[PDB]
């Protein structure tokens, strides 16, 4: 989550390409992007009480 704004722009291209992911949006775009799919696929934290 933390890392991707570690890596390049280039680098975080690379990575969103192989993810499928947009990369139009600017270094920080990317990083949130990377970041939410990584939550995303984790599951993140969403229930809905009974």
């Amino acid at each position: 989550s933390a890392d991707y704004s570690s890596l390049t722009v280039v680098q975080l291209k690379d990575l969103l390409t192989k993810r499928n992911l947009s990369v139009g949006g600017l270094k920080n775009e990317l990083v949130q992007r990377l970041i939410k799919d990584d939550e995303e696929s984790k599951g993140e934290s969403e229930v809905s009480p009974q």
